[PDB]
């Protein structure tokens, strides 16, 4: 089924390297031109949205009105919200890069970020546009055996859960 994942647009995190999860940061004046330059540029479809401030914004400035439900969240990182990646312990970082068995203190497992991203995908009827977060893009990505890291404001359609059709950046 097509499906189209919108990384939102940047905000001063993803400019700092900072882990970026649910805190509700606001996009910056760069995140918002690189949402505006998605208006146009993906299909007229039904849309999905996180509920965080930065995606409900990008999709605002898309073109959108998306539903909102919280399932298509960025992962919670808990006590590790706003480390920089730099000074992430190894163990932390290798298993974030590997994707695979992760879970700070007061967040979600990365297990638990997978089957409630994914049980979202199951549910959805019909093609769609989802506006969502880098790590929901990287899980919907390598679970399809593909790099999952795509730059903000871009997007990325598959056909769950089977493939990737195209990858759209925008400069």
């Amino acid at each position: 089924m097509e499906l189209w994942l919108v990384r939102h647009g940047e905000t001063l995190w993803n400019r700092e390297g900072r882990l970026l999860g649910w805190t509700d940061l606001p996009l910056t004046a760069e995140g918002e031109a690189q949402a505006r330059r998605l208006k146009g540029a993906l299909p007229s479809l039904p849309a999905f949205s996180s509920d965080l401030l930065r995606a409900r914004r990008t999709a605002e400035l898309a073109g959108f009105s998306p539903r909102l439900y919280p399932e298509l969240r960025e992962i919670h990182f808990g006590a590790m919200e706003g480390a920089l990646w730099e000074t992430l312990d190894p163990r932390y970082k290798e298993a974030l890069l590997r994707f695979q068995g992760f879970h700070p203190p007061g967040g979600e497992s990365l297990s638990a970020f997978q089957e409630r991203v994914f049980r979202f995908l199951e549910g959805l009827k019909a093609p769609a546009v989802l506006f969502t977060h880098g790590g929901v893009v990287r899980a919907v990505l390598r679970a399809l055996g593909e790099d999952g890291l795509v730059p903000p404001g871009s997007a990325v359609a598959v056909d769950w859960p089977r493939r990737v059709l195209v990858r759209l950046a925008l400069d």
